């Protein structure tokens, strides 16, 4: 049978989502009780440096914030769908604003890792672990939030699989796409936070739309010896960085204005070019694939279109 069989599979996924969810909450909690709360416990003070004590947030990030969310809102809302799993895509959608917390958590994560790398042996932790009777150490839990977002993606991807014809299939997709969005976001953010030497706050130049590596030549008015640069496509600019032999050193910017693009060059479908003025300034960028190139050129069109019409009806002021 069809319907009877699919529905039973959908219910199977809903169980995992809900089983793992509960576990997720429980996990974050034992760490906030088992470790975080303990950094503030007088009785434990003799095992914790006067400084590490402060690093409590650097180490945990907004885990608590995340915990309350999933404990007070999300789980409760996910469970409502126990009888109608096809429509669980509504929750994820309606809370994408709340999910922004994950971006904050990941952003801090690298620093946490630096700190953890520098004091993981510390007696304090060893103790908390005994008391908890944990086979594993704090670091494997600090990783839980990061993963949870992907589990969602996989689960949502699975739900839709057995719901293409159900009411809500629309939301499922949207939700799925959105999660993928958060993931792309988080991933791009990680690269941007590894940019060094950018005199100023690389936030006043719009949101990061794309980042990735390319080979760059400059036909301005070196044989075929390109530089390997990591590009960051923002709303107001395109940053060029060198990947340190992951980290990147800022090289130069390209004000996203008066820009002239060349959607196609002869030589390879992976070349497109960014240039300024009448072309006495030109950048030939080679993407790692003609596909990538497509996207970048495309995302760039959008920006100029946007950058452009960011005056068209904005000049009467």
């Amino acid at each position: 049978e069809e319907e009877e069989s699919l529905a039973i599979l959908r219910r199977h996924v809903m169980n995992e989502l809900l089983d793992t969810e509960r576990a997720y909450v429980e996990e974050l909690l034992c760490v906030l009780e088992g470790y975080a709360a303990e950094m503030d416990n007088p009785l434990m003070a003799h095992l914790i440096s006067t400084g590490l004590q402060n690093k409590k947030n650097i180490l945990f990030g907004n885990m608590e914030e995340i915990y309350h969310f999933h404990n007070r809102i999300f789980l409760r809302e996910l469970e409502s769908c126990i009888d109608c799993p096809e429509l669980v895509g509504r929750c994820f959608l309606e809370r994408m604003e709340e999910f922004q917390i994950y971006e904050k958590y990941c952003q801090n994560k690298p620093r946490s890792e630096s700190l953890w790398r520098q004091c993981s042996d510390c007696p304090f932790f060893q103790e908390c672990q005994k008391k908890l009777d944990h086979k594993l150490s704090l670091d494997s839990y600090l990783l839980k939030p990061v993963q949870r977002i992907t589990k969602y993606q996989l689960l949502l991807k699975e739900m839709l699989k057995y719901s293409k014809h159900c009411e809500g299939a629309e939301d499922l997709q949207e939700a799925l796409s959105s999660i993928l969005g958060i993931l792309k976001a988080v991933n791009d953010s990680m690269h941007l936070i590894a940019i060094t030497g950018y005199d100023g706050n690389l936030g006043d130049l719009g949101k990061l739309l794309m980042q990735g590596s390319f080979s760059v030549w400059t036909d301005h008015k070196a044989r075929f010896k390109p530089m390997q640069r990591h590009l960051f496509l923002h709303e107001k600019a395109v940053l060029f960085c060198k990947k340190r032999e992951p980290s990147y050193s800022y090289k130069q910017s390209l004000n996203m204005t008066a820009v002239g693009i060349t959607e196609n060059v002869k030589g390879d479908t992976k070349k497109f070019e960014i240039w300024y003025n009448a072309r006495e300034e030109v950048y030939i960028i080679q993407a790692p694939t003609p596909e990538i190139k497509a996207a970048w050129v495309n995302e760039i069109r959008k920006v100029l279109t946007s950058q452009l019409q960011a005056c068209r009806e904005a000049s009467q002021h």
